């Protein structure tokens, strides 16, 4: 079981840090011409695998998959399962302030929402 | 190559019309499951060949792998790639009357925009 050349290995996945700037959607786009999809996280032990990345690389905020389809409405991981705070909570939580703000990244080691359209920074999961 | 059993090959891919009844997400997820994503329409090939299938299947509409993030906003594919009209538009188009219709399916010979909630059948894609 093999990830590629600059993939790091947790758990069962392999994960693509991309320190390449793009929208929610064209960090999609390029997780998914390598195969791959954006972040899901699937549990606390990826989660806090994760947040010492992101923790550690703070200058920027990396794209995850995790995005809604109604300015405010349900989170829908990149796979079409539903959101549970398990390891975190969505922040930015009150009705206005969270308006257009519909794809999620994460921040050091805050999971914000955010304009979908914002040029940052994502992170690519493939199976191991 | 092959394809899976009860999965319909045509040009670079293979087909799961699938008909259960699930929301949008929920076929997104019931796709995913099955290592394949909801219907992303290509090419003018694969779309006459699809539109041969749900005009044939007209009961039911069938969600695919095309939808928004706000009503106000572009529509994208299930792979982060931008929508062009090159084979069909999607219908229902005039501000007020689409909103909340974020998600998108095939009903007999038209794509229309509606409430990625509501219950129909789905289209299940993935490389050949
Ligand atoms: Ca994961
Ligand atoms: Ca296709
Ligand atoms: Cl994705
Ligand atoms: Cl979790
Ligand atoms: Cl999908
Ligand atoms: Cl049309």
């Amino acid at each position: 079981q093999s990830c590629l050349p600059n993939w790091i290995m947790h758990g069962k996945s392999c994960y693509l840090f991309s320190f390449s700037g793009n929208s929610w959607y064209g960090s999609k786009r390029h997780c998914s011409q390598l195969g791959a999809h954006l972040l899901k996280i699937d549990n606390s032990k990826e989660f806090e695998f994760i947040e010492s990345q992101t923790s550690s690389h703070r200058i920027n905020a990396f794209w995850i998959g995790l995005s809604r389809n109604q300015s405010e409405g349900p989170w829908f991981w990149e796979d079409g399962s539903a959101f549970f705070p398990n390891s975190f909570q969505v922040r930015n939580a009150v009705p206005q302030e969270s308006l257009l703000h519909n794809c999620v990244w994460i921040h050091g080691s805050e999971v914000y929402n955010q304009i979908c359209n914002t040029s940052s920074y994502s992170i690519c999961e493939k199976e191991l």
